[PDB]
């Protein structure tokens, strides 16, 4: 369907880093679906992605910097680079903010 988009600007806290996974890559698919995109996997309860970022979201690009069929590498670099702040653009399916969505 048509995707959310959505930026937001994390900043580190102790332990948690940015606190978020990070899964997908062009070298990395989903064992089912052969995705390749950047997803976000985890979403670290307490950490400073928490009402920020959801897991499934699409990682489009960090600090200016696309993640269009980048590597996995790539994008772990790119963010565990960044500085205190790190500005992400993602993509979340449509209702994506809820838990439950439902067509009619």
């Amino acid at each position: 369907m048509i995707w959310e988009q959505h930026t937001v600007t994390l900043h580190r806290a102790p332990g948690f880093g940015f606190g978020i996974a990070i899964s997908g890559g062009r070298d990395n698919p989903h064992f089912q679906s052969g995705e390749t995109s950047i997803v976000i996997s985890d979403v670290l309860k307490g950490g400073p992605a928490e009402g920020q970022l959801q897991e499934n979201d699409r990682v489009a690009m960090v600090n200016g910097v696309s993640m269009d069929n980048v590597e996995h590498a790539f994008a772990v670099q790119q963010l565990r680079k960044s500085g205190k702040n790190a500005k992400i653009t993602i993509r979340r399916k449509k209702g994506g903010g809820y838990s439950l969505t439902g067509y009619v």
